[PDB]
């Protein structure tokens, strides 16, 4: 099974485990997992975050063929489980200097969910990709500002907590994954850059 292939010791994931558009698992929504955690789920968890770390640095991105991500949800490698991992990095500043913190978020999530967010809606001023997306795909993605969300980590302790800015968008993206949804049926059919007044667009 896809799950067996990605939690072999030497495994790591690259392009190739993932899935593409029209593969009827990005349309699913995911089976929320029980704790305590098999081993598997939770070794599934290690390799999606070493992922995205290795996307991000520029030695294995290049050594891997991985294009640069933020966040991979577990549908993305086929399998239908409720695992998102997300890694945002803080930037530099204009004298070359490291921030504080190396990133603003980085978390395995389990049975993440949105329970309340924000009357505003925002959108990267940017458009959003997709690692199983080879399309170009032009338009404003209109999510929620700010979400409260809970969420699991791999000891099955609870996690309450409020997102804005980038985090906010990035963590909304992966959950939609783990429901079927894909980041272009939030962008509007008739004109993709319309904005409905309020909408904060993120540079
Ligand atoms: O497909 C992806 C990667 C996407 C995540 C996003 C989260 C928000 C926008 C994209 C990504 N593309 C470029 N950087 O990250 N995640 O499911
Ligand atoms: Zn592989
Ligand atoms: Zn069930
Ligand atoms: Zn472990
Ligand atoms: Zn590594
Ligand atoms: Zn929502
Ligand atoms: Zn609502
Ligand atoms: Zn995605
Ligand atoms: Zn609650
Ligand atoms: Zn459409």
């Amino acid at each position: 099974a896809a799950i067996d292939k990605l939690v072999k010791a030497s495994h790591l994931i690259d392009m190739n485990d993932i899935i593409r558009e029209g593969n009827p698992t990005l349309r699913k929504v995911a089976e929320e997992v029980t704790f305590p955690l098999s081993e598997k789920e939770e070794i599934l968890g290690e390799k999606m975050m070493q992922f995205l770390k290795h996307s991000q640095d520029p030695i294995m991105a290049e050594k891997l063929g991985l294009r640069g991500g933020v966040g991979l949800a577990a549908p993305q490698l086929d399998i239908s489980k409720r695992i998102i991992a997300v890694l945002v990095p803080n930037v530099e500043d204009a004298q070359g200097n490291p921030p504080k913190e190396a990133y603003s978020l980085q978390e395995v999530m389990y049975n993440p969910k949105v329970v309340s967010h924000s009357v505003q809606d925002a959108a990267l001023s940017d458009g959003e990709g997709c690692l199983s997306v080879d399309r170009e795909v032009p338009g404003y993605v209109v999510r929620h500002a700010r979400v409260t969300i809970e969420y699991f980590d791999k000891t099955g302790e609870k996690h309450r907590l409020k997102l804005k800015g980038y985090n906010s968008i990035v963590v909304q993206h992966e959950i939609d994954h783990i429901d079927g949804i894909m980041f272009y049926d939030r962008i509007n059919e008739k004109n993709p850059f319309a904005v409905k007044e309020g909408l904060l667009i993120l540079e």
